[PDB]
């Protein structure tokens, strides 16, 4: 009665703030070019009388002002009403024709979705600490303690040009991809395996999944190539690597590429590009074109809207893992509660972790522990995270000096080769 | 800290009490016989430390008895897993092979998600009770702020054989339905007619929905054979209601009569028999069976469920409505909560209300007012409605006292018509 009647205003949205940020990140390869040496992110602060709730999501000058736009809307709304909240974004978007943040390998995805997902991070986190409970159990409750992580391998230059190298060096042949991952093995205690592709000629790239299926004998193995191929180099991929890898991800191009290639493979196929939102389901779906779907609340609209698309999956025999781009603790701290919440997320996370610097965060530290290649669910309410108000400032402050206003792979690399060509498939 | 301790242990479930009722129904037709004189449900308590919640499903005797083991192994746990309490429904059916609750209208849904369903409802009574927050805004808030039903037309026996005529008296006739619809919305204000058919040759009934067309210009027309038809007769009656019904609901068996028949129906068709599971999800979607889900929490698997189901239905351009079976109110405001949080759940929901006696409930009076054919939602905590636990006695002393122990609607009939088939389809 009178414990419902504060309810209400302690659970009012008052303010929001949304900052950018930047952290260094390492001269890692992919199918589109090499990474800047700062990622971009923003933290959205969702502020009520009492409290605050976080999300987090892209950095890019497009995104935030999409956030800023539909931010001015969603004040004055309880942070309960994720419905009215959602239908905010949508209109806020109502006059927007005006790239991806990731960059440019998930190019599909809905913009309300990406523009919706931290407010509504942010919100359950509200949720959590009003109720006194985890987000996790918002979610349903934890059917794990734990949540297994990927080792995700990258080839790499050794250092960004003219400066030192970092501390993995670089991975240019199956032999360093090996040494990194005995690094980050060693460090974290991962138990699934992901090399990022679509960067040497498919014959290079077989042999590096071979060298490490030699080196860790019996730990499930993936690769990425973005889709680099076309649908017939695919299918050799696929051949040679049969009863090698947990899953083949985004070999070839579209939905059309995917079900052609599926025809063929042994093992399942994974997308986080041919299926990117609700809107992709139905084609997929008809055309059994993928067989597992990489989640990722960034892109597909939050922690709940996971949920539903994890159901989806489940009523229609579809596998579910988790997608990654580079990222702070708020994400990883979401990631992990929806992840211990979804029964059939039974794959390991692919996650950056390792990329990042080890004292780079904007989280007040020791809320997320490792620990035999998971992340511990976090047991406070909410999120379990708070902001560390001095490190948001350093790292605002680290994104006002490198000057970087998006995510630009192509246009670093074609810096050093400017001959170099993002198209895709190439081989 | 200290807060989110408390809560720990004041969301255990200490204790779950299952109340068999009876209420009385009056001689309503369908396609299976005539509803008894008393309609059965059970009413779930589930008690914490300091509060409780409650839940409503079906009052036959195997369900109870499945209730009753689920009940066991669900205690100890937090009203916040349901996971893992719908992991231990499952369990508890693992050596059942041991009726549809429904008359034998519904047969194919889900056990483990009709067992489910109740808890689910009660934890989010509790949830609700425990956040000091409406069951609608652990929902995603309302976007109505009342939730519109339907006038329920049944043709019916004036009164039970041997008792004096109820206040409705008979409708065997067009004239008689028309009577019905007048008294009903008079009385509720409904906006959207139904009628119950299955029961005259298809040629009265096509009579009748004209006759309520022509007496209640504008007012969106239902009708429910409930699979009573062939596919060829469902076509005629689709010609012959062109323009004049909102849907035709179930005219045909199974998902390949239906999309038979929708291939040619220019209404869409609706459904709560062919589509009742999640299981059934692929298979009509595939054949495009069907246009319009009725939801019905009871057996799709509680509230959050039914919100999945209505993404489903977005995602894949199908209509949702919501399916009614004789209830009381704690069904009624868990249908309210569920429809008000539900963006795409724009068709009007069924409700039987209309037939229960004035005076016949478990609730508190009060809570559950109507308006304009629409119950205005709840505005207090969890479900916003409270047990009455004299009326509940006196509701489980009518079960003890009536000896009804399943819903039988056919055998009912056939004392009175011993020729009587419910087969189906009959025309
Ligand atoms: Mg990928
Ligand atoms: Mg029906």
């Amino acid at each position: 009665n009178l414990y419902f009647q504060s309810m209400s205003q302690r659970s009012i949205i008052k303010e929001i703030v949304i900052t950018p940020v930047a952290f260094h990140d390492m001269p890692l390869l992919n199918s589109v070019g090499v990474h800047e040496p700062f990622a971009l992110r923003s933290i959205i602060e969702i502020i009520t009388e009492d409290s605050y709730g976080l999300g987090e999501s892209y950095g890019d000058s497009a995104h935030l002002d999409r956030l800023q736009k539909a931010a001015d809307k969603i004040k004055g709304l309880s942070v309960y009403s994720t419905n009215v909240i959602y239908q905010r974004c949508v209109e806020s978007l109502r006059n927007d024709t005006n790239g991806d943040g990731m960059g440019g390998m998930v190019v599909t995805a809905s913009v309300a979705d990406k523009v919706f997902s931290p407010f509504e991070v942010a919100c359950l986190d509200l949720q959590g600490k009003l109720a006194g409970i985890s987000v996790s159990d918002l979610l349903g409750g934890r059917v794990r303690d734990s949540v297994q992580y990927s080792a995700y391998l990258f080839y790499k230059w050794g250092g960004h040009p003219g400066d030192e190298d970092d501390e993995y060096g670089p991975a240019l042949d199956p032999e360093g991809v090996v040494k990194q991952a005995k690094k980050i093995i060693d460090e974290y205690g991962f138990k699934a395996i992901k090399l990022k592709g679509g960067v040497f000629p498919p014959a290079d790239e077989v042999a590096a999944i071979k060298a490490l299926h030699k080196a860790f004998p019996g730990v499930p193995l993936r690769l990425d190539p973005n889709a680099a191929w076309t649908v017939e180099t695919s299918k050799w991929v696929a051949k040679e690597l049969e009863g090698i890898v947990e899953y083949l991800e985004d070999p070839a191009g579209e939905i059309e590429g995917m079900a052609a290639v599926a025809k063929e493979a042994s093992m399942p196929l994974a997308t986080n590009m041919a299926v990117v939102a609700f809107d992709h389901l139905p084609p997929s779906i008809l055309q059994d074109a993928v067989q597992v779907i990489l989640s990722d609340h960034h892109f597909w609209g939050g922690l709940r809207k996971s949920q539903t698309l994890a159901s989806i999956c489940a009523t229609w025999g579809l596998r579910l893992s988790m997608h990654s781009n580079s990222h702070l603790g708020i994400s990883l701290a979401a990631m992990t509660h929806l992840a211990s919440a979804t029964p059939n997320l039974d794959y390991a996370c692919d996650t950056h972790w390792p990329w990042k610097r080890r004292d780079e965060d904007v989280v007040i530290e020791g809320a997320l522990k490792w620990k035999d290649g998971g992340v511990i669910v976090p047991s406070g309410p909410g999120l379990g995270v708070e902001l560390d108000r001095e490190r948001l400032a350093k790292l605002h402050q680290q994104y006002v000096d490198c000057g970087l206003k998006k995510r630009d792979d192509t246009t670093y690399m074609k810096r050093f080769k400017p001959e170099f060509s993002e198209k895709i498939p190439r081989w």
